C-alpha cells in the first residue's frame, strides 16, 4: 500500500544534521509537535504527485561510536551525507570517513551529499574564526567536485537558519530513494 524508504543522515558532530531533521519535519502539514531524536521517525511527504512515508534516522550523538552506528544501516534506501560549509574539516571527512563507510554498509544506495549552513559563508565571524586556523568556508565549486569524486546522486546546499534548500534536499532524497 505505501511507500516506505529509510533515510539516514551521516556526517561530522555538530554539522547541522539534527536541526535539518527539525526544520524538514516542522514544515509537514498538519503541523506536528517535533522531537529531538530522531531514529525510524516517520515524516509524511509528497514529491512529483506522489505520497511518501520517509522513516529519518539521525547518527547524531554517534560519530565516534564506530561501531554501534553501523547498526542503523540496514536496508536504507538514501543517504544524506553532511558538511557543514563553515568547516572544511567536515567537508575532508566525507572521503576520509563517511563515504568507505556509507559504501561499505549501503552499497548501491544514493547519496546526497548536503552542505549545511550556508548563512554562514558569508559570515564575518565565522570567515575571522577560520582565518585563525588558516581555513576559509567551503566554496560551493568545493562541494560540487566533492559530490562527483563520491559518486553522489546530486549536491545540496541549505540552511536550517533560514530554511533555504531544507525542501529541495528532502524531495532530491524521495527521487533517489523512489529510482
Ligand atoms: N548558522 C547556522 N547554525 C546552524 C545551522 N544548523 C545548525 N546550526 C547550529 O549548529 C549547531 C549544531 O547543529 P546540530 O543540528 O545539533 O548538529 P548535529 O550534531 O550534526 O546534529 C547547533 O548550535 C545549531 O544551532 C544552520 O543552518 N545555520
Ligand atoms: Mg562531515
Ligand atoms: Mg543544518
Ligand atoms: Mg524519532
Amino acid at each position: 500500500a505505501a511507500i516506505r524508504k529509510k533515510l539516514v543522515i551521516v556526517g561530522d558532530g555538530a554539522c547541522g544534521k539534527t536541526c535539518l531533521l527539525i526544520v524538514f519535519s516542522k514544515d509537514q502539514f498538519p503541523e506536528v509537535y517535533v522531537p529531538t531524536v530522531f531514529e525510524n521517525y516517520v515524516a509524511d511527504i509528497e514529491v512529483d504527485g506522489k505520497q511518501v512515508e520517509l522513516a529519518l534516522w539521525d547518527t547524531a550523538g554517534q560519530e565516534d561510536y564506530d561501531r554501534l552506528r553501523p547498526l542503523s544501516y540496514p536496508d536504507t534506501d538514501v543517504i544524506l551525507m553532511c558538511f557543514s560549509i563553515d568547516s572544511p574539516d567536515s567537508l575532508e571527512n566525507i572521503p576520509e570517513k563517511w563515504t568507505p563507510e556509507v559504501k561499505h554498509f549501503c552499497p548501491n544506495v544514493p547519496i546526497i551529499l548536503v552542505g549545511n549552513k550556508k548563512d554562514l559563508r558569508n559570515d564575518e565571524h565565522t570567515r575571522r574564526e577560520l582565518a585563525k586556523m588558516k581555513q576559509e568556508p567551503v566554496k560551493p565549486e568545493e562541494g560540487r567536485d566533492m559530490a562527483n569524486r563520491i559518486g553522489a546522486f546530486g549536491y545540496m546546499e541549505c540552511s536550517a537558519k533560514t530554511k533555504d534548500g531544507v525542501r529541495e534536499v528532502f524531495e532530491m532524497a524521495t527521487r533517489a530513494a523512489l529510482q
